[PDB]
């Protein structure tokens, strides 16, 4: 009773021709029954990607705003995302939080509006190195999860992605037992603060480093339900990561 | 100086509604002395470019400062070019004052956008507290300086003045007050770049413009066009395109 979830976050990479090639590789690749596959292209190519991608793979926006229409030059709404045939949005990504300064409050508002509009939400959380080494990993990720939880009225269309930001571009790495450790406490937070039904049914995916060689061990961790893949989502080894349960 | 009319659609529309607006614009006889540009939501750059007649150019509403990278939710000038858009709006009041984009970031975006071959619609202007404290000129000349520091070729740049102080504050700008700022901005270009750049650089008005008000604003001697807000989503945008006719 928890479907394996592999999301591919292309970030700000690619053009039509290069992403066409990427999409060609994904389409010919055989997706397992038990694996839910989601691709998040750059915002200019949500529409392009959805038209080229086989429908066995869902499309996600990388971000969105918190109202349906408005005076918000540079933003897109969940309504616009649905209109392009995309069914998900990535919210609270480490880069939005830490490069573009998006607050927990704002991320929460965005979650409420996305869910209300009928989109799925990949809600991202994670502690930085200085927070980890200060021994406050739990306080950070629980507070972040709390604000998301405060804006979720139905969890069936939510997926939680833990980003070990402390082990990203920093010369430090996360062992699979350290991934499992955090994932377990997050599911425990859901159990204690939301419900047992939500704790049991909610996918908690891992956003840290994953390769074709570490993906099987990571996937088999009991509280790891799949992946939000960065750089490797642009390469052929995304297919290995999709088949990490096989 | 060729008259410049930009329509900023902001975060509005879907394929249906924007399809019909695009039909309406496609039917419009654009005057030969007037350059027209539409800035759609980022999800619709590609869609709008395919539907829009080539007589109208397409602009992204924002971009980031590198070609490719780990910047979830951002797009680059390369992507904008790749979708067939030839402009980008940068430093819009909403980027500066709602999403916190600094002069440092905006200037860097301007340099990368221009290096990459896009035209830039570069947006400046002062809030009410700044205007009332008497520092209009300081604020807008400083914002213009950061832009100019990152400009080598002004042929690819349009300056947009946004009286942010007039936006839902209880104050509004008259065409005389618009002209005053524009004439000051052009003199800043004369003195700090060249007379040639001052003479040939379109300075466009980015405050409230409608079918009713565009003719008198257009006739101001230092006002070279508009970056249009809400009116750009409607047929009356065509009246604003016709401002100098």
């Amino acid at each position: 009773s928890r479907k394996f979830f592999v999301g591919g976050n292309w970030k700000m990479n690619g053009r039509k021709q290069s992403l066409g090639e990427l999409i060609g590789t994904l389409n010919a690749a055989k997706v397992p029954a038990d694996t839910e596959v989601v691709c998040a292209p750059p915002t200019a190519y949500i529409d392009f990607a959805r038209q080229k991608l086989d429908p066995k793979i869902a499309v996600a926006a990388q971000n969105c705003y918190k109202v349906t229409n408005g005076a918000f030059t540079g933003e897109i709404s969940p309504g616009m995302i649905k209109d392009c045939g995309a069914t998900w949005v990535v919210l609270g990504h480490s880069e939005r939080r830490h490069v573009f300064g998006e607050s927990d409050e704002l991320i929460g508002q965005k979650v409420a509006h996305a869910l209300a509009e009928g989109l799925g939400v990949i809600a991202c959380i994670g502690e930085k190195l200085d927070e980890r080494e200060a021994g406050i990993t739990e306080k950070v990720v629980f507070e972040q999860t709390k604000v998301i939880a405060d804006n979720v009225k139905d969890w069936s269309k939510v997926v939680l992605a833990y980003e070990p930001v402390w082990a990203i571009g920093t010369g430090k790495t996360a062992t699979p037992q350290q991934a499992q450790e955090v994932h377990e406490k997050l599911r425990g937070w859901l159990k204690s603060n939301v419900s047992d039904a939500v704790a049991q049914s909610t996918r908690i995916i891992y956003g840290g480093s994953v390769t074709g060689a570490t993906c099987k061990e990571l996937a088999s961790q009991p509280d790891v339900d799949g992946f939000l893949v960065g750089g490797a989502s642009l390469k052929p080894e995304f297919v290995d990561i999709i088949n990490a349960k096989q």
